[PDB]
């Protein structure tokens, strides 16, 4: 009954010559994001969720955004916590997200060893507001419940 | 004890010529909405909290079922698929952010829309204003944002 | 058993000769946070999540931006909005939240920002969290006109 809930936010600048990877997926697109490592800002906002819940800070102190968000998660177990479920939204402008989705829930469900029935991802456009109006950049946000 | 967390995000230009519609509630003001964007997020909290999807999904404004549906109407089909699902409603959180009109006169009507959509006792429902201190599009007044939180249990 | 789940939003303006207090911590710096109170950015994402989380409302019902609070220390506040949440019978259990800003650095003050936290809600540090996150360069955050907060409570009556 020790539960705890996290929440994450992150972004990225699209940018020519980068692959678009988000939820593990490369989604096929003119530009992609820019980072450090790959940029994946669905995975990165996950990572800020769990670390968040569980109290063990953020990305930018703990460290493929797949292989973080394991390592997250082994973080997340090694402080004797798990996770219950994990939602989240991505907001672009473009290209169109819906057709990936499914691919991105199965991605963090193995990553997290999750059953896909406890792992949520969502699709918004920011209405042609802002830079990620303009397809500047792309957002998303997470939120995670874990249990001690 | 299977509790579950959802949230929602939602997003509309504010543009002379249309009404100004948030949680269910017709507010006198110059400008409009271009597009309930309060109940919007709650529906997309929900869903996201039964790992159902999201709103795009469940009424695709191609789908006839739906077609020109109230943003009420949609959250009560959300609640009624949230429970077949198997989960019952704890609670339901939000902030609007608009930076015009004032919104505190309204936050209890949107409440009791909200309360009676999703069938929770008024006290489990809560919805919180902003502005964003001039500061963007929203600062400029040049759209109105919303976020929620919703949790559920199975 | 009968959970319930916060969430909340600020944002100030970043203007010259004003103190720049995030988390309670005062924060050397050239500019400052602009509001009524002295604009904590952070300690106000936290109290309109714990406000939301108890069914209570938002800092603007329980605190107006009147002279009673000009100036006033928003730790202060606080404490207050977990005396009020606490009276209407609820515990709790958790914070976690992100603050958004170009400039200064934040990490060296996260630390101090949690058990200012912990201390005002009385909470183990465990239970209290707090990250930060630039903008990657995007929107007004990206170019400093302003900060952002946001945060996630946990409650249980
Ligand atoms: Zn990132
Ligand atoms: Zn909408
Ligand atoms: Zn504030």
């Amino acid at each position: 009954m020790d539960f705890r809930i996290g929440e994450g936010y992150d972004v990225h600048q699209l940018v020519p010559g980068r692959p678009l990877i988000i939820g593990g997926v490369t989604i096929p697109y003119e530009r992609g994001l820019l980072g450090h490592s790959d940029a994946d800002v669905l995975l990165h906002a996950i990572t800020d969720a769990l670390f968040g819940a569980a109290a063990l800070g953020d990305i930018g102190r703990h460290f493929d955004s797949r292989a973080l968000l394991r390592e997250c998660a082994s973080r997340v177990a090694q402080a004797g916590f798990a996770i219950r479920n994990v939602d989240s939204t991505i907001i672009a402008q473009a290209p169109k997200l819906a057709p990936h989705i499914d691919a991105m829930r199965a991605n963090i469900a193995a990553d997290l060893d999750l059953p896909l029935d406890r792992v949520n991802v969502k699709a918004k456009t920011n209405e042609k507001l802002g830079y990620l109006g303009r397809g500047e950049g792309i957002e998303a946000e997470a939120a995670a419940l874990v249990v001690r």
